[PDB]
Order: C-alpha cells, then structure tokens, then sequence
C-alpha cells in the first residue's frame, strides 16, 4: 500500500548505523547524509542570530574563504543585502517546505536558495547564469490535451526540449506503490522504458513520503564523492542536521549505485502531488554528468504544479465519460427492478443486460430461497460452496482480480471465476459477478517485486522481464465498483 | 444558481440587435462585438491557406502596411518563420482555447499570440519589450499559506508587487454567483471593497460561462473607443466572429460604464478554476489607463493556475480540521445509539450534547408514536404543525437558514426555529435541529440583488450597503449536512 507511514529510521553511518542493505532499505535515513553533492556548497546558521554554525567542505570553491574562517561569522555581515529579506521571507514557525531564492554578484553569480527547519536556516549556493515562449505555450498545451496519455507526452516532450536529458518520462504510482512509465521522451536509440512497471522497492516508503512535501530532487553526477558538512552535528541539538528540503543533499548510496547499475549518469526528478498524495514523477536521465541551472529547474517546478492540476482534470474526465455510460445503465436496471415481482426473472432479463453492466462472463443470482446463473459460471456445487464462502464473508462487497488470493478452495474456479464482484443485499441475498482467467503478461524493468529481495545490492537488470500472471482476470475498473454500490443501495430500498 | 447555461443571446447590434439594459443584460453576445481594443491589432486568417480574411482598421499602426493591402496576403508571406509553427502548435480541431506565444522583431518587437476557432485563425499583435525570482517565490509562499483567507492575502499581495496596480483583490464566487472579496490589496487612501459582497448581475451568466474557458481578459482604457474589423462579418461564413479566445477582444459597453462609474481607468482578471467551476478571479484595477506587458500577463496566468490548485488544498485543509471533529461526534453518536433501547432518551442525553453537534439551539425529537424536545423549540402546537409541514415535504433530508422561505406559516417561528435541519427515518420518525433568529448584516458593494434591476443602465452606486436581513440564522455549514446524512444512515440502519 502507498498511503501509509514511512518505518522507523536507523540511525545514520557516522552516528553507528548499520549497513544499508536490500533487507533494510526502508529505514534508511536519507534525509540526514550529513553531507551535500559537490556542484554547490550548503550553510546552516542560527535561526536567531544568522551565526554561522555548520559548512560544508568545499565551500572554499564558491564562497572564497575558508570553513574555519566563516564558522562564527553572521549572515548580517556575509549577506548584509538578502539577511533583512531572508528573514522576512521565512517568518519562525514556517514549514520547512518554504523556499526563498535570490540571485548574488561575486568574484560569478550565484543563486542562494534559503529555508528553516525548527531552530536552524539552511542556505544553498550553485553557480547560475531557457525558451522565450516555451513555458506558456507549454501550460496551453497541457491543458488542451484531449486525455491523460496525450497530456503526459505534452509534458515528457516538453521538459525534454527544455532540458536536453538522454531520457524524460512520466511514472504514475499504483495503489500497490508500484509505477508505470506511462510516456517517455528520448534520444534515438537509448533503450524504452514505456509501458513497462517497476516494484515499490524501486522507490521506498520514506522517499515517496519525502517526495510528497519536497518536490524536486536530483543526482548531478551519480560518480560524484559526497562533500560533508562541517561539523556534521548541528551544534544547536549535537543532532544530525534535516537536509530534506536542500536539493543538494547527498543522494542515498543504494539509489546511487541503483543509477549506476542502470547505465545513468545523471538523474532528477519533479513530484506530481494530487490531493496530497504522490501521484507520480517526471524522471528525468542523462547519460553523462549533468548539473541543470537552477532557472531550468524552475521551470520544471513549475510544470510539476500544472501537471498536478492537469493529471485531476484529464483523469477526472476520463473517469467522466465512462460513469456516464455506467449511470445510464443504472437507470435502466433501477427502472426495471422498481417493478419487479420475480427478481431472478428480471435480472436475467437479455435486454437489461447485467452482464455488459460490468463486462462480466458470468453472473450468480440469490433471491428468495434459490440462485440462477447467467452466462459461463463454475459448476452448481462449487456455485453453493462459493456462495458458502460469501457467507463467511464479512463485508457487505466482495472485490478481486483474483479469487485464488482470497479464496484456495476456489482457485481451480478461474476457468470461469476469476474476477469477482460479489454484493449482499442484507448474504441470504446477493448479487454475484465472475470474470473469467486470462493470459496477462506484466512487462516488468528487470525484476518482479519477488526477486528485488533476492539480491542485497541494487540489481543490474532493467531490460523486460514479461511475467506470466495467471489465476486473474480483467481488472475491475473503479466506476464499476461504485456502480456495484449504487446498485446496492438501489435494490437494498426497491426489493 | 451558478451551475447553469447562459441564455440566448441576441443578434449583435450590427446586426440588428436589440440596444442592451439591466433587463437583457444576460443576453449580450460579448463574444462577438466585431472590434477590438485600440492597444494591439487583430488579423483572421484561413485555417487552411493563411489568407488574411479580416483585419482590424488600426492594423496599419503595428503592421506598418494599410488594412486593404495585407487582406488577400497569405501568412506564410508576411510570417515566413512563425507559420510553419503556428500550424504546428495549433493542429486542426484543437480547442480555441490553446494559445501559441512568439516575438517578432520590427521596425520594436512585437509580441504575437495565435489561436484557432473552427476553420479560422487568429492572430494578436501587441507591442512587448519583471523581478528575477518573484514568481518562484511567490509560488512557495502560496503553497505554505496555513488557510485560504493567508493564500488570498499572499496572492493580492504578490500580483501587485508584480504589475503596480491601484487595486489587486481576490473575488471568491458562492453558489448562487454572489462574489466575495475576500483579500485587497491597495495603494493608500484607495476605497476598500474588502470584505463586501456583490449581485450575481455584476458578473453575467454568459460572462461567468466565457471566463472559465478563457482565464484571462482586461480593459487596458475604459474610455477607449474599440476598433473595429473589416469586414466585420467573417467571409467563409457571413457570420460573426468568434472573439472569446482574443485578449484584444472589445469589452462590453455595459462593464465599460459600469468600470467607469466605479472610477477604474484600467481592469484585468484571471479566472480561477477549479473541477471545471469558476471559483474566483484576481480582479485588478488602476485609476488611470494602464497597458500590461504580455509577459507580465504571462506571470499573471502561472499565478492564476497555483492559485486554482492551492486553493483546493487549503480548502481541502479547512474542510478536513471540523469534519474530523465532526466525525468524531458521530462516533460516540453512534456507539451510544447502537444499544439504545429508548431512542428518545439516547438522544435527549446531555452526555451525547446532539445540540453542540450542528450548534443548534433546538432539537426535535420523533420516535414510536411521540416526540420530545431539547432546548429552545417553538410551542407544542407549532410543533406538531412543522411535523406536519415535515410530512408534506418530499425529500428525505431538510436544510434552510431561513425556514419563512420555505414555509410561509413558519415564519413567525424565527425567533426559536429560524434554521432547520430535519432528516427522516423511513416521516413518522425524525430529527430536527433549529437555530434561532440572528441579527445579520451584509455589507454589499452599493446594492443588494434586488437593487440591480432598478436602474435601466449600471449603478454609480459603490459604497458600504449594509443589508438588515431578518428570519435567517446561522448558516448550515455543509460538514453539518454531510454528518446530517451520515446520521440519517446510521440512524436508519440501527434502529
Ligand atoms: C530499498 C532499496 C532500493 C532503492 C532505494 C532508493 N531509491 C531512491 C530514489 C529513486 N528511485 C527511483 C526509481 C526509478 N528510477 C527510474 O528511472 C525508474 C523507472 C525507469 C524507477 C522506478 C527514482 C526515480 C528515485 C528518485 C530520485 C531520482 O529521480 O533520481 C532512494 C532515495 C534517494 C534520495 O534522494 O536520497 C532510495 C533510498 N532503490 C531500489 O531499486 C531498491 C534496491
Ligand atoms: C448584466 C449587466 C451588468 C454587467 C455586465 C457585465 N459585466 C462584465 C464583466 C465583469 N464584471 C465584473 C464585476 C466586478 N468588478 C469588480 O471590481 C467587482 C468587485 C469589487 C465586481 C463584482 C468583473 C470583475 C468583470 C470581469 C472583467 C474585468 O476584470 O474587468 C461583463 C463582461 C465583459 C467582457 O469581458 O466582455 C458584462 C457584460 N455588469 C453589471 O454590473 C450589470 C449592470
């Protein structure tokens, strides 16, 4: 499941953490490397007092003085012209998500992106510096594409021309947290991702989440030692330092070699937030080392937000015509059962057509003190032993791909049930649909969720892995379950 | 309602139409008035060929060359370097409401936006030439806004920073297309239309209809005389032509003067959508004729787009907070009222306070063959008349803050039963809350709804109009309806 929280986090490397493996890649903290990618340099000072209290490293390269020697300094004194604005920008108490940007003149510009953690104001410097048009026209294109999938090449074909990445794709996340490449933007002749699935190991729990609050991050170079900060511990708490909100927080190692093994020198990506939940990402990869400007960036972001939008309204669309036709069916049945004397005979009526309701193969009907069937349903004993198993059953709608999950004693029934949708009208009466098994192939990016736990490094396999699923059915379609609900109520108050 | 068609229009007055007043100001075809305003140039081109069909008279100011001789020129002629584009960002049958942008260069640039109506394209000439990182900023301090009235104030406050107008404000619509202003902001001295709410007339059906397929349009001079087209009637057809997509489009001669009699020199508004509604608009005025930089306009519509997701978000978030106490409530409700016995003395428990769960002063109770009371109720003979009232009404759930619309008898009952929020049981048994008559004031800008369709032209009228209402009471929030329904369920599946 992808709505749930993230497991506890060991303690890091440098604090006597454990080692990170495949069989303990979800408490990983990655939001406390100590440590920064080597394009840029990372301050914390005081919230208060603007003293400078941790540096990294190489903050030699962009700044020009020494570590030891800016360590005490004040912002007031390093950024006499931004510390008024930076403070006015970032009041105490504000979210950790919030960002303030400006642009400083030094011996080369460079862009200075601030936020707050609790007690603590971080301060990122990169080096810095698109299209003239390319943004709006960009925003009118997405917004006048006809469905989701045309929306989404819009936006894969755009950041690539924006950007210039070997690879540009657009992954949507599954209720199960695994992603599918739902478009892709690429140079000739580097391989496909599209249309392939990937395991929610690929993208652990505290990463989603991190994800969801924090909405870009990125790898400028996946060969690139990581610079620490200096000391490491924040002095405020002698605790490590939040660096979940600074893009030049040190990827995690796993996901790191993960890049590696995957043949991709650089990567980044922008999240596609959807009433509060992580919907998907624009995964972006280039071969070779690759630090995108800042501005670019930006515009990404800004994307990452219209996508946002634009994903609810072509869903909600598509979602639209479909429930259209599927209430109009429901009022044809309501109208039909609202006078039915003989339930069985009413419902098994060819020109209502319960069966095309939910594009079933098969249909159980229980009224009175018998069942019918309609259509190719299991054989009369196992009709009574599934019905049995309905009343075990204690929800008021049965829902599955794959009845074999729920029920073993009903496995062998997946000739002719495999999906089904079964719904009680207070279980002596019900209503049962069955799809029957088919032959579904899941092309997978190298490994199925089973064999990700089989390796303890990251795999080196991403080329197509067809699984043979078997024991299911067509997938029932989420406006077909409201519909089965509706239908509930409907004969729950007629009947 | 603001869920609805406009209606019909008239013919435009160069065709005969009817001269337009406050009667059939719902009927003005504003799409179509066959000019435009005077600060940019318009051409209509074949979809197909690029020949220039129609041109606006003031075309030779931009262009450099007289209306007669460029109509009959192709585009691929005079735009040799944007036509092959401009087909190729506007693909035939794409909706008219996606836009290509691009800068020309000539004897001054010249910022050209192109879009496509039917099987004709259009074509809008206006001149063109912000701070570095306001945009980006503005978009993280929107998105950590704690509540929708913080994001309102941050939006005003942003977008007049940006564009230097006298007057930015954020107009919230409600569901009978009264507009709120619920965020101002002002240059010193300016009058203060803050917290004052406006007719639905100010802003007409077909007005509402076109702005949320458009989402941007202004008036850069309100005592500008529009240009018109030659010919004015589109050659391919001898009809009007579609102007709803132009940003040049001629506003209406009714908002002109109504823009006029509030003393605004120059207006501009961004639609905010959300799920397919109008929400809002950022309204902007200025005191003196003001013509905004396409860029800038740009910047405007990013800002209209993150303002129509974040305002789901914050009100998602102020939703969220009261229905989960709500909830709660019903919880313990519906523990309690599980093993009742004596419905009528579960609900009456002091314990359960049903009163403070819909803030209601009075509670009706129905049950068996009886009803109780709690807190302030009308007399008994009133009761059982609201009971019978009750049984004549149809639906299954009440709701009115102001039960002497509903119910004419009842009106003398508003000092105890002024709101009323009833649900049945399957009418002989329900549960009804009541709240007493308030003293209610709203301020509205100049006129009340009924004050509107008084003057055969728009008010001169702008100032604090306090509105006494009486018989109404404290709104139902609809949190309240919902658990209203929820209990109704609950209630009927228990007992
Ligand atoms: C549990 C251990 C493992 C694991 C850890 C891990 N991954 C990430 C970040 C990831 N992983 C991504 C996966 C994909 N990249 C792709 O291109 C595709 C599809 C073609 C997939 C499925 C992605 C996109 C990210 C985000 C970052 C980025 O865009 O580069 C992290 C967090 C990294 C960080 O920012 O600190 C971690 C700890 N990955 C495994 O495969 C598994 C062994
Ligand atoms: C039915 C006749 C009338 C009517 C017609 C009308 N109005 C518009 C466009 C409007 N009206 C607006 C109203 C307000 N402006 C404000 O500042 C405030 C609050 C302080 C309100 C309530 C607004 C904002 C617009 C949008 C355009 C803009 O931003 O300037 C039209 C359509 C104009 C067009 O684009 O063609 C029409 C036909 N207005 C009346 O008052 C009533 C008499």
């Amino acid at each position: 499941s992808m709505s749930r929280d993230p497991l506890p986090f060991f303690p890091p490397l440098y604090l006597g953490g454990p080692e990170i493996t495949t069989e303990n890649c979800e408490r990983e903290p990655i939001h406390i490397p100590g440590s920064i990618q080597p394009h840029g340099a990372l301050l914390t000072a005081d919230g208060h007092s603007g003293e400078v209290l941790q540096m990294s490293l190489n903050a030699a390269t962009f700044l020009g003085q020494e570590p030891t020697v800016l360590r005490g300094q004040t912002l007031a004194a390093l950024l006499p012209e931004q510390w008024p604005a930076l403070q006015a920008a970032l009041p105490p108490g504000c979210p950790d998500a919030l960002q303030y940007r400006a642009t400083l003149d030094w011996p080369g510009h460079l862009s200075l992106t601030v936020h707050r953690v609790g007690e603590l104001l971080i301060l990122e410097f990169e080096p810095t510096e698109t299209g003239p048009h390319a943004l709006r026209n960009a925003m009118f294109a997405l917004e006048s594409a006809p469905n989701l999938r045309a929306l989404a090449e819009v936006a894969t074909q755009t950041v690539r021309e924006l950007t210039g990445f070997d690879r540009v794709m657009l992954y949507k996340f599954a209720p199960d947290a695994t992603g599918e490449v739902i478009a892709e933007a690429r140079r000739e002749g580097l391989h496909a991702f599209l249309g392939h699935r990937f395991p929610a190991s690929d993208i652990p729990a505290q990463a989603r989440a991190l994800y969801t609050r924090h909405l870009l991050r990125l790898t400028a170079d996946t060969r690139a030692a990581a610079v620490p900060l200096d000391p490491v511990l924040n002095p405020q708490t002698n605790a490590p330092t939040p660096l979940g909100g600074a893009v030049l927080r040190a990827t995690s190692p796993m996901h790191m070699q993960y890049l590696r093994n995957m043949g991709v020198g650089s990567s980044l990506s922008v999240s596609v937030v959807v009433g509060g939940q992580l919907w998907g990402l624009i995964a972006c990869h280039h071969q070779t080392p690759y630090v995108l400007p800042p501005d670019l960036r930006t515009t990404l972001e800004y994307l990452g937000r219209l996508l946002s939008l634009q994903v609810q309204v072509k869903e909600a669309a598509d979602v639209a015509a479909f429930r259209q036709s599927l209430r109009e069916h429901h009022a044809r049945v309501a109208l039909a059962a609202a006078h039915s004397l003989s339930p069985h005979d009413t419902l098994s009526d060819p020109a209502l057509d319960l069966l095309g309701l939910m594009r079933a193969g098969g249909l159980i009907l229980r009224f009175e003190g018998r069942w019918q069937t309609l259509g190719e349903v299991p054989p009369a004993p196992a009709v009574d032993a599934l019905l049995a198993w309905l009343e075990t059953q204690p929800g008021a709608l049965v829902q599955t791909d794959a009845l074999g999950q729920l029920w073993p004693a009903g496995a062998d029934l997946a000739p002719s049930a495999a999906g089904l949708l079964a719904i009680s009208v207070g279980w002596s009466e019900c209503l049962v649909w069955l799809r029957p098994e088919l032959r579904l192939e899941v092309a997978w990016g190298g490994a199925t969720p089973d064999q990700a736990k089989d390796d303890l490094g990251p795999r080196h396999s991403f080329d197509t892995y067809l699984e043979e699923k078997r024991g299911y059915a067509e997938p029932w379609h989420p406006g077909e379950i409201e519909e089965a609900q509706d239908l509930r109520d409907t004969l729950t108050g007629a009947l």
